[PDB]
């Protein structure tokens, strides 16, 4: 349990805005934006872009709990991009359930987005990836320790899916986006 720092040192402020762009530069791609995805009208599904040039749109950390002013690692925390496309209720990350691909993977909106599917209630989290550089981000499935990883699932749809995984995690750093 300690603060959660970015790329320059500096703590994590709730509210603040960050790109979330990969640890190791250069195979890996760019930071996490919106697109469309299986028939979709709407760009709600989260994709992480194929090219390091692509920062992507800035996200910001929001606690539900009570707040110290700081993130720490392994506290629940909210997701959501700082723009948001209008046929999206909300910005605020959550995870749905794609069949097609058999992945519950991070997207945005509300209900009216995610017609004939699945979407998971719960929390993120923040941790230390354990070896190395930076960090990874956590899905913890609503008021229970069944907690996943998120991990990476390339699709083919000019980028890649965050998605819960029990397997390799995707390890990330988080940039003052300003």
């Amino acid at each position: 349990v300690e603060q959660v720092l970015d790329i320059n040192g500096n703590p994590i402020f709730p509210g603040g805005k960050y790109y979330i762009l990969p640890a190791i530069r250069g195979p890996p791609g760019g930071g996490v934006r919106l697109d469309k995805t299986g028939d979709s009208e709407c760009p709600v599904t989260v994709l992480q872009d194929y090219k390091e040039v692509i920062n992507g749109l800035p996200v910001k950390f929001v606690i539900p709990g009570i707040s110290p002013g700081i993130i720490f690692t392994g506290t629940p925390i909210e997701i959501e991009f700082t723009k948001k496309p209008n046929c999206a209720e909300s910005s605020k990350w959550l995870i749905f359930v794609d069949d097609t691909i058999d992945k519950a993977c991070i997207g945005i909106g509300g209900p009216e987005n995610y017609s004939g599917k699945q979407t998971l209630s719960g929390t993120f989290n923040i941790q230390k990836y354990g070896s190395g550089f930076g960090y990874k981000l956590g899905f913890c499935v609503k008021g229970s320790p069944i907690c996943l990883d998120i991990g990476r699932y390339d699709n083919d749809e000019g980028g890649r899916r965050l998605n819960l995984t029990e397997h390799e995690a995707f390890r990330v750093v988080f940039v003052d986006a300003s």
